[PDB]
């Protein structure tokens, strides 16, 4: 029923764009929408990848494994999974472990990768792929693993007990000022519901 | 160790503003991002989305979504049943009523997560994760009527929890339909919990 009519650019940045998006309902009325995008997304099949990292090790309990950053937006500490944007060119596998190696050190094994899912549809059109990724914690490759954070990147690593995700990540928020992101949550919340 | 210095206005909507963000990085380095804001927070967050588990006895239990052309996707979403929180109200009582309005369903609040952010890397937008059992077998939620607000189109999509990821993989793979992201990342986890 319905469908885009046009986009007007509002402001266009480096990195983001408002847009004025005219649309018809489905009772047949045009009505606007204020519309966020990326100015980076090229021919990819999504803006991004957040990794799903499931750290393996023999007598351990599988961890997944988190990242600490800054994120200006927030104007503070968010716990998220490893996440970046997809290069153009980029397939969302690599990308997912590329990232995941340059955010965490560690080396994953692709385990599955999502269609590309939508980030906040009633504000922006991005999306990414969620990447499920296996880390064989018994490799050597994978024992001291150093982050190679680009410029501006400032990653600190958290790895908790997939068993008990959900009552780690509330000790942490209740430990200091952080802001779990909404899908660490939704999966953390998912573990204990199943 | 970061933080922020100051916020430039670059573009105000009515419902949305771009912000070109001066911060501190950890080498003591001035940094500049461009962050998406909502015009319309007051709030413990921006909005609420909700978990609606459905239990009726003799059934398999099920979690409704909802389906909602979004502009700036262009397209059809699936999704938890969502809106901005009122001023003045509280998120347990803006989840039972945007869970009826998007729904009909009639619902008890089980748990409500702390602020959790939806795209923290642009936004600075955050909801409450609110979980709620709806007693399927109540007169109440026998044919429930849902009551739409003016510009609000919304279909209503119940999945049965234990195949929740396969299914939201065969609507997208038969549909062109975007899954949101913490739909996705609820669904993933129910697997992974096995
Ligand atoms: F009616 C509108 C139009 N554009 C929007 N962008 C975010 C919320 C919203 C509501
Ligand atoms: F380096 C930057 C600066 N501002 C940004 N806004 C979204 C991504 C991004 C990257
Ligand atoms: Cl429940
Ligand atoms: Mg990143
Ligand atoms: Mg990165
Ligand atoms: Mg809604
Ligand atoms: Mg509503």
């Amino acid at each position: 029923k319905q469908y885009i009519i046009s986009e007007e650019l509002i402001s266009e940045g480096k990195w983001v764009k408002l847009e004025k998006t005219t649309y018809m309902d489905p009772t047949g009325k045009t009505r606007t929408w204020e519309s966020v995008k990326r100015t980076t997304r090229k021919e990819q099949t999504a803006d991004g990848v957040a990794v799903i990292p499931v750290l393996q090790r023999t007598l351990h309990y599988e961890c997944i494994v988190l990242v600490k950053q800054f994120r200006p937006p927030m104007g503070g500490y968010c716990i998220e999974f490893p996440a970046g944007l997809i290069d153009d060119g980029e397939t969302p596998e690599a990308a997912a472990l590329r990232e995941l190696e340059e955010e965490t050190g560690y080396k994953g094994d692709i385990a599955e990768c999502s269609p590309a899912v939508c980030m906040d549809p009633g504000l922006s059109n991005c999306t990414i792929h969620i990447v499920t990724v296996t880390i064989n914690g018994d490799d050597a490759e994978n024992a001291r693993p150093k982050p190679k954070p680009g410029d501006g990147e400032f990653v600190e690593v958290i790895s908790l007990p997939k068993n008990d995700l959900l009552q780690r990540l509330d000790a942490l928020v209740a430990e200091e000022h952080l802001t779990v992101d909404a899908r660490v949550y939704s999966y953390a919340l998912a573990l204990k519901h199943a």
